C-alpha cells in the first residue's frame, strides 16, 4: 500500500504506472496542473488539495508515500503564494498527517536547484545549497522538514535532486516550445542565442528507475542526484526536432548534477540527452494530438 | 527608520535598546513571549502576529528589519503547527511584506541547530546543514527563503547562527530551572547525569555586539556564526549559582562554533562562558524581583 501525491502529474503518473503494478496504489491530487486520465486504472484517485484538505485518512495503512506534487516551478513570471502553498505548506501538511497516521517512509522529488550558483560542475551532492530562486528554496526548506521529521518522528526518507524530465505526459520546455514553432511555421525556427547554450535532459523512465534504484539506500535520510551522462546543444534539440517532424526550416538566431553518488551504488541511466530527446519529440507530437 | 520584529523579547529587546540610540524603532510583536515593559519608550510598539495581520503600513518607508519574531524552542514536548506558524510562516509572509513595502535589508536571528550533529567542532558556517530538530529545520527553511528573496528581488541579508544566548530579560535556560529548584530546597540540588556535559555559552551583549559588527559583510547574503571562545561544564554552572546565591547544597546527580569567520572581520566576544554565567545569574536574581 504506497500513497502518490502528485501521482495525475508527469512523472507522477509514470511512477503509479510501475509501482501500480505489485502495489496497492492511492494517488491523492487537486488536479491544479494534472490530468486523471494519466492514472492508471488500478489506482485510487482522491482529488484533495495537500495544502487545504485533511489527508491523514487516506494515508491510512500506508507503509510508504511518494510526495511527487508541487506547484509547477517556471520562468521570471512566478507567483509566490502558489509556490509556498503547494511547495511548503503542503510538505508540512503531509508530514503532519504522515506522523498522526503512522507512515514512516517518504520517497520526495526535490530539484537540482537547492545548490544555486554553485561554482563546481558536475554538481556533487554535498555540495553547500544555496539556493537563489524561490522554487529551489521551497524545495530546500521542504528536504529540511523532512529531514526532521525522520529524526524526531522516526521516519526514513529518500530525497532526489534532478534539472529536467522529459518524455510522454510532459508539456513545456525547449522541445515544446520547437515544436509549436514549427506547428505555426513549418518553413523557420526560431533559437534565442546562436544554439551553442547547452542543455541535458534525464528521460522519464530513467527518472522513474533511478529513484527505485535508489531505495536500496539504508541511511535515515538519503540523498541522490538524477541526472544524464551528457549533454547537448540547443542547436541539436532544434535540428531533432526538424528531423522527426520531417522538416528543413531555415534556423533564425536571434546546473549539470553529478549522479557519480547513484553510480557507485550501482544504477547506470539507459539514455543519453539525445536519445532521451529524441524519444520525447516523437511522444510529445502524438500527445498534443491526443 | 528600523523595524525589529520580535522586539518585546529577550535579544529583541536588547537590539532595540542599542539601536534605538541613533535609530527610529518600529516593534512588531505579538506578546506572546515577550512583555511590553522589555520595550524602549524611544520605539513605537505595534501589536500584532506575523503570521496572520497586515503589517504594510508598519513597513513603510523602513530601511531595514531585524527578524527576531520566532516560536520559543523547548525541550519532546514541542507543538509542530507552533512552530511552523511562528517560525516558517511568519517569515514567508515577513518577506512577502518586505517585498510589497520596498524594504531589501534584513537581519535574521537563525540557530546552531541548523547543523544537526555536527561533527567538526568548533563547527564553521561552510559545514552541511541537515537539521535532526523541527526548531532547526524551520530555521534553514528560513534560510533558504531569505536566500532566496535576497536574489530575487533585490534584497541583501545578515544571517546569524548561535545558540545558548544569556542575560537580564531571558528566563529560559539552565541558570534559571537551577535558581527554580534551588528556590524550593536551598540545600540539595538535583544535576542531571554526571553533569561533566561542556556548553558554550555567549552573553546577551556580545551576541548583540557581533550582530551589528556583522553588518559590514558586504555579500548579498552573509552568514555568520556567533558564540564565545569557550564552553563551560554543567556542573561548573550550579557552583557559580551556588556562589551568588549563597548557599551550599549537595549536588545530587540524577557543540562549539567556530567564530573565526566574525573575528577576521574584526569582532572579538569580550567575555568567556564562565564570565556569560556569572553575569547572568546576577541578573536573574534581579530580573525574579522585577
Ligand atoms: N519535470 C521536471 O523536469 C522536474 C525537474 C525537477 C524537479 N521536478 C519535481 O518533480 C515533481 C513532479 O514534477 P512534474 O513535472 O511531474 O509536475 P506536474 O505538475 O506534472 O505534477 C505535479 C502534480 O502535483 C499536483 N499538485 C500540485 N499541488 C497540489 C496540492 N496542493 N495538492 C494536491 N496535488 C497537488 C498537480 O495537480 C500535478 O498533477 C515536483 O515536486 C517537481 O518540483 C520536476
Ligand atoms: N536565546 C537563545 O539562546 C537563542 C538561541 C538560538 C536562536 N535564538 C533565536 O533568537 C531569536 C530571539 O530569541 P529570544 O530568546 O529572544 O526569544 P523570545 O521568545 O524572548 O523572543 C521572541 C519574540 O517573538 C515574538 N513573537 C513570536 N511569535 C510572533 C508572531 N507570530 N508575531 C509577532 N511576534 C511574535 C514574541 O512575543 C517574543 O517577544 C529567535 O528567532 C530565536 O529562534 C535564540
Amino acid at each position: 500500500l504506497i500513497v502518490v501525491t502528485g501521482g495525475a502529474g508527469f512523472i507522477g503518473s509514470h511512477v503509479v504506472d510501475k509501482l501500480s503494478e505489485s502495489n496497492e496504489i492511492v494517488v491523492i491530487d487537486n488536479l491544479s496542473s494534472g490530468n486523471e486520465e494519466f492514472v492508471n486504472e488500478a489506482a485510487r484517485l482522491v482529488k484533495a488539495d495537500l495544502a487545504a484538505d485533511d489527508i491523514k485518512d487516506y494515508l491510512k495503512g500506508a507503509e510508504e508515500v511518494w510526495h511527487i506534487a508541487a506547484n509547477p516551478d517556471v520562468r521570471g513570471a512566478e507567483n509566490p503564494d502558489e509556490i509556498y502553498r503547494n511547495n511548503v505548506l503542503a510538505t508540512y501538511r503531509l508530514l503532519e498527517a504522515m506522523r498522526k497516521a503512522g507512515v514512516s517512509r517518504i520517497v520526495f522529488t526535490s530539484t537540482s536547484t537547492v545548490y544555486g550558483e554553485a561554482k563546481v560542475i558536475p554538481t556533487p551532492e554535498d555540495y553547500p545549497t544555496h539556493p537563489i530562486s524561490l522554487y529551489g528554496a521551497s524545495k530546500l526548506a521542504c528536504e529540511a522538514l523532512i529531514e526532521s521529521y525522520c529524526h524526531t518522528f522516526d521516519m526514513q526518507a529518500w530525497i532526489y535532486r534532478f534539472a529536467n524530465v522529459i518524455g510522454r505526459r510532459s508539456t513545456h520546455g525547449v522541445i515544446y516550445d520547437f515544436i509549436m514553432k514549427l506547428k505555426r511555421n513549418p518553413e523557420e525556427l526560431e533559437i534565442l542565442g546562436n544554439g551553442e547554450q547547452n542543455k541535458s535532459y534525464i528521460y522519464i523512465s530513467d527518472c522513474v528507475d533511478a529513484m527505485l534504484f535508489g531505495l536500496r539506500g539504508d541511511e535515515r535520510v538519503n540523498i541522490f542526484n538524477i541526472g544524464s551522462e551528457d549533454q547537448i546543444k540547443v542547436k541539436r534539440i532544434a535540428e531533432i526536432v526538424c528531423e522527426e517532424l520531417g522538416l528543413s526550416p531555415r534556423f533564425r538566431f536571434t546546473m549539470l548534477l553529478s549522479i557519480e553518488k547513484l553510480k557507485r551504488l550501482g544504477w547506470k541511466p539507459r539514455y543519453n540527452s539525445e536519445e532521451a530527446v529524441r524519444m520525447a519529440v516523437r511522444d510529445l507530437v502524438e500527445d498534443l494530438d491526443e
